[PDB]
């Protein structure tokens, strides 16, 4: 009812597990509660600019407004946060992209973020990691992290499966958990909340199938299975196994010494691509002081939110970190930080997160030209020090732009 | 059995939730898998020397070993790797220290490391995190972390309530899931690990209760409750709220302008402690761009390993982080760092965590002399750049010393 289908434009569709993208591709993007309102702006005249430089005029856009969040209930109505038609719209356009969103509490709502990616089943939360030069870190050497996050997106505790302590819902839970399974390790069964994290063989082979593709279509050296599985043995130890055995399944790896590593032969170039595992809070020191020995990373929902965060913030990037979520279907990609309500409409925002995810769009798209088109643009840019107000008021030297700016400054060092 | 109780010595009791501590108390030790050899006589050497500093001979500790992991089935019997003795033997002494344990794996054993928190009920991990001056650290200003981190120590999906992919038990917890809780978002419910959360209301309390006296008794500045409540409503986001609502209901707590922190008055000292709360992963991100802004951590287990880890990488002290278990009744301090088999038995590993460890169990047991000769004598060790191989091969300047002679190097700085 309320979104405008583009005149000129037509819509991508999969065939043959294979995008086929239109020079007129019609893409749904999505504002973006609080600073949304800045950045979506400077990324559509940032993918523009990438995309009439590269094609030369021979490809366009044609974007098109759909809606979730604020905007949503705006548009809509009163507790219309998440529209079905937003749903169908990124289904039926195949490739999508949004600014920041926020789930507004006390109305019982679950993550909009999250039923996004559940609904859509957009089961790899993908994460790349790396440092630009310029950007001011916290850490000594943030250019030894080039890393490529494939965080599971579907399952574990993450999934919002639980129930309140004192509720009905719970204290049936725990009596079934105590009376008929047995349990005796709940060390306090009343007034206590109940949680679920499930872990499937199916969901963990998807995403760790999707890891090893990524790493020899990119090249890249290994693939590091991060879990939690000496304490939860059966899902993020399962995880674990199950990636192990993918591996040696349908990628023919073979044991390197006495194991537990492998390492599988790149089909293209040869190179020996290791497959190896980490326990997930020792992997949290790793990242800190050998991070030059990890590449791909593939893990479960939660580990993987705190990796890419942790990550984001070692290399200066915690405003400028990319993200997609992508299923077998279907895509969608995001800034990654929050909605900063305090900034707001005050074209102040760091526009890098939505932008660099729009590079990460575009590559999907296949439009590879147009996406190293960006990544030139904010390598330029960043390395300039010209920039916004959350990178220049940590360093010297650097000239302060507004967010607008800063999306001029990226098109002018294409 | 094969424990010799020490023939001078006497037991330290508990009268009025306080103990009272003999000039002479036994106190059992457990060496410890693997480096456990090279750290605890460099401990026991340690403390000695503090204490006959300190008190000038009037006090002495009449070590006790104790059993637990590979020494334990070489003492007594094949898998006997934590003999019910060993746990009477704690609760008996009150106060017992252990080096680094490991868990077998392929024989369905559960962490030995929480078998014993659990068994006793030592409901807080407490790891106080701050930089040693002379530290080699991967970030540029490790002096701004002075944190204590409380992570609750019983409960949450670090308990071990789970079940294997395709058991019957497994099974028939997710048909219950599906069938009577009505669970749709299971997303593979076939070849599907489970896994249980729980976290109540008391164990919520005293946790964060312990927290608030510690950050009165030490005059800390705030009191920050991490939790990942946003997806995890009822067990990470109750116990945010509960630890909000203890502040409120036994110290006072005010609200700090439209809330949602806290100021708890200090008793003693009138400084007003503030208590707020930080999502999980944003923390993980805030613990290095803004260190200097948090101090006393509450956080349920999961969360505590990760950020206790992810701390102690951060100052450079992954091998010199202190650490307690303590509960209402019984406390054992524990070198936090693992066995690193590779160099066991060659005089070669730090011993800093376990006598860090040490100095906390010599505070907890009101010998605070000697927990402050211990601090002093680490202190000036480090400064000195007179250190153990994992410091020395991450600087230039310092003098290269074996695990027995930086314990020498401790004492010589006291
Ligand atoms: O709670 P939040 O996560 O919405 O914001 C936390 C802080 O980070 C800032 N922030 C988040 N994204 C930003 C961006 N892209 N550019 C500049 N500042 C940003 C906010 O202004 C705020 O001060
Ligand atoms: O697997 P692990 O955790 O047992 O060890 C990992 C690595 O850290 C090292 N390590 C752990 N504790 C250490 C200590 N206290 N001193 C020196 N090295 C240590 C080990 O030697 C190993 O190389």
């Amino acid at each position: 009812s309320k979104v405008v289908v583009p005149a000129q434009g037509k819509k991508i569709t999969l065939q043959n597990g294979k995008l086929n993208v239109p020079e007129n591709p019609i893409i749904p993007y999505i504002e973006g509660d609080g600073i949304g309102v800045d950045v979506t702006p400077a990324m559509l005249k940032v993918v523009d600019a990438a995309v009439e430089k590269a094609y030369k005029g021979e490809r366009k856009i044609s974007w098109m407004e759909i809606y979730t969040g604020e905007k949503s209930t705006q548009v809509y109505g009163q507790d219309v946060w998440l529209p079905a038609e937003t749903l169908d719209l990124i289904r039926e356009y195949r490739v999508a992209i949004k600014g920041p969103l926020t789930t507004p509490v006390g109305g019982g709502i679950r993550s909009l973020n999250v039923a996004l990616r559940q609904e859509l089943d957009l089961y790899i939360c993908l994460r790349p990691v790396r440092y630009y030069q310029g950007t001011p870190s916290p850490v000594k050497h943030p250019e030894l992290t080039d890393m490529v996050i494939f965080r599971e997106n579907s399952e574990d505790i993450y999934a919002g499966i639980e129930w309140k302590a004192d509720s009905a819902d719970a204290e049936k839970v725990i009596k079934f958990l105590r009376e008929e399974m047995g349990v005796k390790k709940i060390r306090f069964p009343e007034h206590c909340g109940i949680g679920i994290k499930p872990m499937s063989e199916e969901g963990t082979k998807r995403l760790v199938r999707a890891a090893i593709e990524y790493a020899i279509a990119n090249d890249r050296d290994s693939v590091t299975l991060v879990h939690k599985g000496n304490i939860m043995k059966f899902t993020e130890g399962a995880f674990k196994d199950w990636g192990y055995q993918l591996a040696r399944e349908e990628f023919g790896g073979e044991l390197i010494d006495g194991g537990p590593w492998l390492k599988v032969k790149n089909p293209n170039t040869g190179k020996e691509i290791v497959i190896k595992d980490v326990i997930a809070d020792a992997f949290l020191q790793q990242i800190l002081l050998r991070p030059a020995e990890y590449d791909v990373i593939a893990c479960m929902n939660l580990n993987g939110d705190y990796i890419s965060d942790a990550l984001a913030a070692q290399v200066g990037g915690i405003g400028i970190a990319p993200g997609a979520n992508i299923g077998d279907e279907y895509a969608l990609f995001e800034a990654t930080h929050g909605t900063a309500p305090d900034i707001a409409g005050q074209d102040k925002a760091n526009p890098g997160s939505i932008i660099l995810s729009a590079e990460m769009m575009l590559r999907h798209m296949g439009w590879t030209e147009a996406a190293d088109l960006i990544v030139k643009g904010m390598e330029g840019a960043i390395n300039a020090k010209t920039v916004t107000k959350d990178f220049e008021s940590l360093m010297d030297g650097a000239k302060l732009l507004k967010c607008s700016e800063f999306g001029d400054a990226i098109i002018e060092n294409m």
